[PDB]
């Protein structure tokens, strides 16, 4: 078939984009050939070939992730060239994986430092804009979680401060885009000096 007309990309969300076309004139049309790729990984390609229609959403992408695009029509009289390419970029998305590598050390008898390292890159899914510590008490009197949030992006550690003394906390640490908190670390366990 002929090449494709008025190929068209809108984003819907962090992992969806709609694809869209026009339905080509006086052609027996059997299937298109749509071919994307990330932009910062041009070598690795994926094809999806779909019966005849003007639209198709693309899912499960990465997000905040620029993609190209290119369609193909396969008619009667085989497959015709390839558009231009198209791109649009995924919307961000909060954090897939927690912070790494949580240690604890007392520095006190009411001083906690806690640090970590950012997700693995690959579940970040976008930038990442700050970082939030959550304790909370083992034993004794106050056995609520505290969250302290607003933590910049360039901490690697942070001093939980005004703890009870010769305390048992749990500790998690979170982070956060743009679009929200992702999922907090496994609790690392300390307890205060005295
Ligand atoms: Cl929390």
């Amino acid at each position: 078939g002929a090449q494709p007309a008025d190929f068209q990309a809108e984003v819907e969300s962090d992992t969806r984009i709609q694809l869209s076309w026009l339905l080509p004139p006086q052609e027996r049309i059997i299937m298109y050939e749509l071919v994307y790729w990330a932009a910062e990984d041009e070598d690795q390609q994926h094809k999806v070939t779909f019966d005849p229609t003007s639209s198709y959403t693309l899912e499960d992408l990465k997000p905040d992730t620029l993609y190209r695009f290119q369609l193909a029509a396969r008619s009667d009289m085989g497959v015709g060239v390839f558009t231009p390419t198209i791109e649009a970029r995924t919307a961000q998305s909060t954090p897939s994986a927690p912070p790494q590598k949580v240690m604890c050390v007392s520095m006190g008898s009411t001083t906690v430092r806690v640090s970590w390292v950012p997700p693995p890159a690959d579940s970040r899914n976008g930038v990442i804009t700050q970082y939030s510590v959550a304790y909370e008490a083992v034993d004794g009197e106050d056995r609520g979680r505290h969250v302290v949030d607003g933590i910049s992006r360039e901490h690697s550690s942070w001093d939980l401060v005004g703890l009870e003394k010769w305390t048992e906390y749990r500790v998690w640490v979170r982070a956060h885009t743009d679009v929200g908190p992702g999922p907090e670390s496994s609790p690392v366990l300390v307890r205060t000096d005295e």
